[PDB]
C-alpha cells in the first residue's frame, strides 16, 4: 500500500479524495493525513455536499483529531510550514501538494524535511522539477530516484493525449489551440482588483481571454514537438467542464475519416481509459463527473487542405483528480 | 431622402430603429412605417426598455395608428400579406425585411407588388437573390437594377472584413473558424423538444456546438475565397456579444507584427468605421452597444510557422443593425 | 395494477416517467402509452439527457411504434384529438393530461370518449373539475364517481402542507406569500414580445415580478382558509428549485420554538413523505431532485409579536412529478 | 468647500467618486486624496470601465503621485496605518472610510491621529459611534461635535424611508422583511471556504439565505420602532439591484389605495429625491444606475385584514454612493 497525505484541502484536494472513494478504492493507496488551515467541521461539510459534483455517496464524521471517511481514520493537521509536519512519524510515501504555494522543487523540498519520500505538485512546476507527467503519454520517463514531480495542468492533460496519436500516424507541423473553459475561483463575481486586468472583470457576464501555458507544455511531455504549439484560453460563464479546439497543419494530405479513425483506434488501444471517443450529439453538462482526460467529439472534426480542426471535451476538475491517483501509483512503481 | 419601412418589429427591427435615432439620424433616411402583428403598446414598451441595450434615450408615444419617436409619426400596420400593404400609397423606397418568412426573392417580391421599390433581407438569402452584401467589403457590386438583396449574417459581417486585407496583403491558402457566440431566442431555458438535438439543451448551463454557414458564405462576398473556408459555432451562457476565432494558413512566411500591421492599416483606411483595432485588455461586455462590424483584439494574435490565429469581437445585434442603414444608402446610390 | 397513459411528453410528462422508474416502480402502476406530436427519437434523447435532472440512470430505445424503457414497451401515438386515441383498446385506467390545452372537464372529457376511465390534469383546472387535490392535505375528498380532477400547481403543493398544521394547531387570521421562483420556458432569453410586459424582459438578467393564483387556490384545498391568503411571485436567474416565503398573523401569542415544533411534528406524522423539516445550512441547489412537496428551513423562522414568517424549499419540477403518481393511486383507491 | 479623502478604493470608493463627477459636482465637495494599496494604473483603469455601471463619461490619467479626473489632481497614497497618513498636511475635513477594517469609533480614530477632522464609515458601525444616519430620515440628529458616524447599510437606506411615512400616518405594530438581493464580492463563483457556510456556496447557481442587520437597525434611526422589525436576505444570481419585500401589521384597518397614497405623498414632499414612487411594469435591470434610496413599486402593494405587503426597488451600489455625499454635507453643516 502507498501512504498518501494531501497538503491543501481546497477543491483539488477534496476532489482527489472523492475520486478515490467513489471509484471503490481501486488504486492501492490509503489517504492517511490532510493538512489544511480551515475548521475541520467546515471541510467535512464541503466533502458531503458540492454544487458541481453533487452529494458524496459515502459517510463523513469528525472525531477528535481525525476525519473519518467510509470508516477510515484520516489525521487532520494545520501548519503553514511543511518542515514542521509529522510526515516521517506518519510514514508518508507521497504528499499531493495542492496549495499553489510550493510549485518548485526548492519549495516542495520542505515536505522532504518533514519526512515524506516524494511529492507530486497538482499544477505546472518550475524548471527545477524532476519530471512533468501526463499519465498515458509519458509516465514511462519516471525513475525510482525522482522525488519532486509535476502532474502538468488540466488543459495539458486534455491536449497531449489528442496530439500524440495524430503526430505518430499523420505528423503535426504546427498547431494553435483555443480552450473554451469554465470559470474558476481565481476569477471574480463583480469587478475587483486582480493581477490580471481581464480576470479582474465579472466572470458571470463575459467571455474573458487569458493566457495559458498548456500548448507550450506539450513540449515537456513530447519533446519532438517543443516549440511547435501555442494558444490561449477564453473563460466563459459555466461552473465546470471545458473544451479544447485544436487547429493544426498535417504533414501530408488527409480526410475527416482518416483523422477520426486514428483517434478512435488510439482510444481503444494504448490510450484506453485516458482518451475517449464520442459520436452522440451531447453538450458540456453531459461530461460533468466524467473521469477521462480527453473525449474527442467526432462530429466536430473538419479538414480543409492539410489544415485540420479537432475538438475534445474535458471535466477540468474530475479528469485531473483521477489522474493524480494514477500518477501516484506510476511514481512509486518506477524501476 | 430615402423613405424606409420595417417589416417585422422583433429584436432586429427594434435595434435598426434605435440605431437610427441614437446615432442622431446621420443617414439621410426616414422611417415612415412598421408592419407587425403584435399589440403596438407592447412594442412601444419594448422600444423604451431593453435588458441588453438598456433604456432608449429618447421618447416613444402611441397615438392612434402611429408610434411617435422623438416627434416623428410612424405608421403602424398589421398584415401577413405584403402584397396587400400600402407601400405604394406611402411612397416607400426600401423595405427592411426582418420576419424570417420572406428570405427568397420570389417570396420577398410580394413587397414590390405592394408598391415598394426595393427590399433588403436582414439574413442570408436564397439562391435567387440579386446580391449578398457585407458593407465595406463588396457593396460596390450593387447596381441600380437590383431590387431584392441580402445583408448576409452577423457572423459573416465580422469574418469578411478580417479575411479581405489578410488575403490581399499576405494570402490565405485555407482557413477554419470557431465563433464563440452569445445565446439567442431560438435556444431554450431548460431542456425541451427542438429540431437540433444540441439546441434542445439548456442554453444557460452549457457550451453547445451548432452549425453555421457563415464561413462558407464568405465565398458569395469574396469569390476568390470560395471553397477555402469552413467553420462552426459554440453557443455559451451570455446574452449578447460574440467573438470570431480564425485559424488560417498563410501563403508565405510571416510574423505577429506583420499580421497585426496589415489589420491596423486596413482599420485606418478602406475599412474605417467597419473594422476597428484594439490593444487594451478588455472583455466581451465592453463591446456591448459598439457599432463596428469587427474589432481585432491585437493582443491575441498568434503565429506558428505559416499557421496564423486572429480573433475579433462583434456585438452580434448592434453591428448588424447599423450596417442595415449603411447598405440602404448604398443600394439607393448605386449606378 | 393501474394502467396509465401520458398525454403530452414535454418536461412535465418526461419528469413523471423518470420519477416512476428512478424510484424503482414503487407505485403499482404501468405506463402503457405516450401521446405526442414530436419525433420519437428526439423525445427519447431528451429522456436520456437533461441539464437540470442529469442523465437518466436506466435504458431507453426506440423500436418501431414503441419506446422501450428498462425493458418495458410503451406505445407512442400522435393525435391532436383525444376522442380518436385508442385508450379503450389499450385498457387505460388513467390519463395524465400534461399539454396545457385541456384544463377544463368539458375539454378533458374527450379522453373519456376515447375510452379512458379517468383524467388527472397536471395544472390548475377550470371551475367545472370534480376536485382539486394537494396529496397529503385533501386527497381524502376523492370519490369513486369522480372522473376529471386537477393536481393543483407546484406552488400550491408547497404552500398547503405548511398552512394546514399551522392553522390547525395555532390558527391563521390572514397571510401573504412571496414565492422566489426559478425561470421557466414561458419566459425569454433576451427581450421580445409577450402578453405579460414583465415576462417580455430577459429572464437571465433580472428579478421579475409576476402574478400567481397559488395562494388563493389554497381555498379549493382547505375551504376554511378561503379568502384569507394572497400573494405573488418573483422570477430570478436559476434553472430549477424555488422557495415559498409566507408571512401570516397568528390567532394567539407564539414563539419561534412553538412554530418550528408544530411543523416538525407534522413532518413526522400525518404529512410524512410530503412535508420535510431541515436544520442544516443549505442552499437551493441542494434541493434539486428532492421529491418532497415542501421542506421547512427551520433556521429561517421569525416571530415579531403575532406576525410570523416561515420559509420552505421546493423542487418545482420533481416534487410535483412524484405527487402525480401518488394522486393516481389515491383516485383509483377512492371509495 | 468640504475637502474629502477616500480610504479604500474598492467598489464603494470608486462609485462614490463616479457619483460626484457624473452628477456634475453638485455638492460643494472636492476629493483631494485616495489611499489604496493597489497599483494606481489598475485603479484608474477600473474607474474608466465597469461591468455594472458602464464606461465613465469623463477623463482619467495617472501623472506621478496624482490621479487626474476631469482635470482635478487627486493625491494617491498607499499606507495600511491611517495614523501615518498626511491628512493634517492635506487639510482633510472628512475621511470616507470604505475598507471594512475600521468600523468602530476606536479603530476609525486612527484617521483622527493622521489629522482629519471627521470620519463617515460606509457600513454599519459598532456601538461606540457618535451616530448612525439614513439621509432624509434622521440626519437632523447630527451635531457639530460628532467626529465618527455610520451611514448605515444599503438595505437600511431602502427600508427606513419606506417605514417612516407608513408609521407616521397609519402606524406599524410589527414588521418582517425579506430582501431579494444581488450577489457581492463577499460571495464565491464555485464552492470554497467561507466563515458563513451558505455564502461558501456558488453564488451563480443558487438562492442563498443569509443574515441581515438592516431590520433591527431601523431602531437606531427611528427609536420609536426599536425591537419591532426583524428579517433576512436571499442572495440570487444577478450582478446589481435588489428589492425589499416588507410585510407589516398596521395599527388600524386600511386599503391598497390608502397605503399607496401615503407613499406617493411622501415621495413628493419630505422625502423627495430619496423615496421615489413608480406605477410602470418594470424589472430589476431598469433600476440600475438609479440614485434613489428606495423606489416603491405601487403595482405590488397588497392588503389582507390589517396585514400589508409593500415592495421597493434599490440599486444597492448607486443609491448608497450618492447618499454618502449627502451625509458628508449634512455632517459639516450641522449646528
Ligand atoms: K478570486
Ligand atoms: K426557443
Ligand atoms: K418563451
Ligand atoms: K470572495
Amino acid at each position: 500500500t502507498i501512504r498518501v497525505a494531501i497538503n491543501g484541502y481546497g477543491r483539488i484536494g477534496r476532489n482527489i479524495l472523492r475520486a478515490h472513494y467513489e471509484g471503490g478504492k481501486s488504486h492501492d493507496i490509503e489517504i492517511v493525513a490532510i493538512n489544511d488551515l480551515g475548521d475541520p467541521k467546515t471541510n467535512a461539510h464541503l466533502t458531503r455536499y458540492d454544487t458541481a459534483h453533487g452529494k458524496f455517496p459515502g459517510t463523513v464524521s469528525v472525531n477528535g483529531s481525525y476525519m473519518v471517511v467510509n470508516g477510515d481514520k484520516i489525521r487532520v493537521d494545520a501548519n503553514r510550514n511543511p518542515a514542521q509536519l509529522p510526515w516521517g512519524a506518519l510514514k508518508v510515501d507521497v504528499v499531493l501538494e495542492c496549495t499553489g504555494f510550493f510549485t518548485t522543487k526548492e519549495k516542495a523540498g520542505a515536505h522532504i524535511k518533514g519526512g515524506a519520500k516524494k511529492v507530486i505538485i497538482s499544477a505546472p512546476g518550475g524548471a527545477d522539477v524532476d519530471a512533468t507527467v501526463v499519465y498515458g503519454v509519458n509516465h514511462g520517463t519516471l525513475k525510482s530516484t525522482d522525488t519532486v514531480i509535476s502532474n502538468a495542468s488540466c488543459t495539458t492533460n486534455c491536449l497531449a493525449p489528442l496530439v500524440k496519436p495524430l503526430n505518430d500516424k499523420l505528423g503535426l507541423q504546427d498547431g494553435l489551440m483555443t480552450t473554451v473553459h469554465a470559470y474558476t475561483n481565481n476569477q471574480v463575481l463583480t469587478d475587483v482588483y486582480h493581477e490580471d486586468l481581464r480576470r479582474a472583470r465579472s466572470a458571470t457576464m463575459s467571455m474573458i481571454p487569458t493566457k495559458t501555458g498548456a500548448a507550450a507544455a506539450v513540449g515537456d511531455v513530447l519533446p519532438e514537438l517543443d516549440g511547435k504549439l501555442n494558444g490561449y484560453a477564453i473563460r466563459v460563464p459555466t461552473i465546470n467542464v471545458s473544451i479544447v479546439d485544436l487547429s493544426f497543419v498535417a504533414k501530408r494530405n488527409t480526410t475527416v475519416e482518416e483523422v477520426n479513425g486514428i483517434l478512435k483506434a488510439a482510444s481503444e488501444g494504448e490510450l484506453k481509459g485516458i482518451l475517449d471517443y464520442n459520436t452522440e450529439p451531447l453538450v458540456s453538462v453531459d461530461y460533468n463527473h466524467d473521469p477521462a482526460s480527453s473525449t474527442v467529439d467526432a462530429s466536430l472534426t473538419k479538414v480543409s487542405g492539410r489544415l485540420v480542426k479537432v475538438s475534445s471535451w474535458y471535466d477540468n476538475e474530475w479528469g485531473f483528480s483521477n489522474r493524480m491517483l494514477d500518477t501516484t501509483v506510476a511514481l512509486m512503481s518506477a524501476a
